[PDB]
C-alpha cells in the first residue's frame, strides 16, 4: 500500500542523505514557488503508524493545521518536507523516528521509535 510504496520508492529529501525523510509527490501543485522560512503554512494531513492505525487527521476536524515553517513547531520531517512543497501539492512522507518523535514518542498514540507515514496537502502559505 501507500506506506510500502513511499518506503521503497520515495525520494530522500534530507540534507544529510540519511533516508530519514522520504517523499513522493502525488499531486503536482501550482507554479514553482515553495514557502519561505517563517511563513505561515496551512496544511491538511492524515498520519498513520507502521501498524496501520491512523493517529491524526485534520480533515476530520474540518480545519487546517497552521504553523510557522522552519521554526521547530512541528517534527523535523515536516519542516523539511513542507518546505519542498508547492501550493496545491499533495505528497506522501515517510518519517523515521529521528525526524519525528524519537525515543520519547508522543502520547496518547505515538509509541517510542515510531516511523510515521503522512499524506499532506499544502493549502496555502503567507509571509506574516
Ligand atoms: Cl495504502
Ligand atoms: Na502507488
Ligand atoms: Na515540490
Amino acid at each position: 500500500g501507500a506506506p510500502a510504496t513511499v518506503t521503497e520508492q520515495g525520494e530522500d529529501i534530507t540534507s544529510k542523505k540519511d533516508r530519514g525523510v522520504l517523499k513522493i509527490v502525488k499531486r503536482v501543485g501550482n507554479g514553482e514557488e515553495t514557502p519561505m522560512i517563517g511563513d505561515k503554512v496551512y496544511v491538511h494531513y492524515k498520519g498513520k503508524l507502521s501498524n496501520g492505525k491512523k493517529f491524526d487527521s485534520s480533515h476530520d476536524r474540518n480545519e487546517p493545521f497552521v504553523f510557522s515553517l522552519g521554526k521547530g513547531q512541528v517534527i523535523k520531517a515536516w519542516d523539511i518536507g513542507v518546505a519542498t512543497m508547492k501550493k496545491g501539492e499533495i505528497c506522501h512522507l515517510l518519517c523515521k523516528p529521528e525526524y519525528a518523535y524519537g525515543s520519547a514518542g508522543s502520547l496518547p498514540k505515538i509509541p517510542s521509535n515510531a516511523t510515521l507515514f503522512f499524506e499532506i496537502e499544502l493549502l496555502d502559505f503567507k509571509g506574516e
